[PDB]
Formats: structure tokens, sequence, C-alpha cells
């Protein structure tokens, strides 16, 4: 599997698909959201790419300290 930092747009999206996120899917491609962009993300940018619902942000949070052990 490829390193998170090369991850296309769609790699995105299947990973939201496999957190069971997928309603975000169509929002972090519509916006160029690539794996270059998951370590920088900030809550404002989780607001702004339709996550406005803490356990969803929170799920994020959670799979992105084990993805890229922060
Ligand atoms: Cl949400
Ligand atoms: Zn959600």
């Amino acid at each position: 599997t490829k390193p998170v930092h090369l991850w296309t747009k769609p790699d995105v999206a299947d990973w939201l698909e496999s957190l069971n996120l997928g309603e975000h899917k169509e929002a972090f491609m519509d916006n160029e959201i690539d794996g270059s962009h998951l370590p920088n993300l900030q809550k404002e940018d989780l607001i702004d790419l339709g996550v406005t619902r803490v356990g969803h942000r929170m799920n994020i949070e959670r799979a992105l300290k084990q993805l890229l052990d922060r």
C-alpha cells in the first residue's frame, strides 16, 4: 500500500469509506483533499469539508493518530 503522502484524492475517498465516513467523500474530493493534506488538516478545515458532527471529526482525528503515529 502507498505511504499516506502519495495518496491520490480517490485513495482518501477509499480510506473515508473504510472508516464508514462515506458521506464525506464528495466534499473531500470536490475540495481536492489528497494524502499530503491529511497531516495538516485542522478542526476548521474538517468543518469547511462538511465534518460538523463532533463524533465524525473525533473518528478522523483517532484514525490519523494511528495512520501517522501522532
Ligand atoms: Cl459530520
Ligand atoms: Zn460525518
